[PDB]
Order: structure tokens, then sequence, then C-alpha cells
């Protein structure tokens, strides 16, 4: 049973890119097994699939970690590319 | 009004073309019961505290037959459909 931290964003630029990688490390150094991250770039894919949501960051981000918290919020106020997240609580192999 | 939002990934002059007709079908067919917002999120991406974009497939069944058409269009056709939602404003 894992969090799956699902992150929309229109398109990269270069910080974007530096603080998603950020992201991705901080989760696997201080959070390793407990959230699986996945990136939706909607100029590469727009179409959301049948099951999938993009909720406001947030609200969302309100149980994230303060770490995590403050990347999406750069990634959001500041870069500009984040639209939005999906959090889901699923079992993954 | 019901506000069908519809959430896009850029335009494209058909794309335009055919949100246009959308807006006109709705207000000519429900006169005012629906309005039309387009979101274009490359040019505003954050999300609003209420702003939420659901699947198209999910949502498009409950709407108008020309509307949900047009809609399939944006979605198959012009690629720049990303969701929607429908809700109550004023």
């Amino acid at each position: 049973k894992t969090y799956v931290l699902k992150l929309y964003v229109a398109g990269n630029t270069p910080n974007s890119v530096r603080a998603l990688k950020t992201l991705k490390n901080i989760l696997e150094q201080e959070f390793q097994g407990i959230y699986a991250l996945k990136v939706i770039d909607v100029l590469k894919n727009p179409q959301l699939a049948e099951e999938d949501k993009i909720l406001a960051t947030p609200t969302l981000s309100k149980i994230l970690p303060p770490p995590v918290r403050k990347i999406i919020g750069d990634l959001s106020d500041r870069e500009r590319v984040l639209i939005g997240l999906d959090l889901l609580y699923e079992e993954l192999t």
C-alpha cells in the first residue's frame, strides 16, 4: 500500500526540471517506499484517462511533508508549471 | 448558472472555432442554464481553490448531444482538451 503523488505540469522550465529532481531525491532519501512519484506533462499527454483527475495544489499539498510541500510551492507559485495534483493510496507491485 | 469548464492545453484555430460554436449552441438550446468557461493551462496553469479537472469520459455523458460531439472533437481531433468540470456558479 503506497501513496502515489501525481504532479500535472504545463511543460518544463530549467528550474522546474531541477525542482522535480530535488523532489525525487527527497522522496527517495527521506521517504523511501512511502511515496511513488509520477509527473504528467499535459503538453505530451493532454487527455486525462477515465479514472484520472487533477485537483488544486493548495488542498492536496496540505498533507504532504514540509520539504515536499515547499518544492511543490515553487513549481506552483514561482515556476508556474504546476497545474495541480492527485494523490492515490493503493497497492503497488 | 452551471458553468461547463473546459481545460485546454492551448488552442488552435479549429479548437477556437469549435469552442465558439459550443458556446452558441449552449446559449441557443439552454438559454442561460449553462455557461462555457475555457481555461487554457498554458496561460493560467494553476488551478484555483474550487477548480478541478475531471476526465472528459466521466462527465461528458451527462451533457447535450451536440456538446458531447464537439468535446469529442476537441479531445480526439484537436487533442487540446485535458478534461472538464461542471459547477454551479453565478
